[PDB]
């Protein structure tokens, strides 16, 4: 897409408002491990 670099157009699986709040819930069990398991 065009203009996809606004902070890398702060993209993350099309992170929206309800996706960023759930994102943060996943980043809570990630910031001290960084593993998808």
């Amino acid at each position: 897409s065009v203009s996809e670099i606004q902070l890398m157009h702060n993209l993350g699986k099309h992170l929206n408002s309800m996706e960023r709040v759930e994102w943060l819930r996943k980043k809570l069990q990630d910031v001290h491990n960084f593993v998808a398991l």
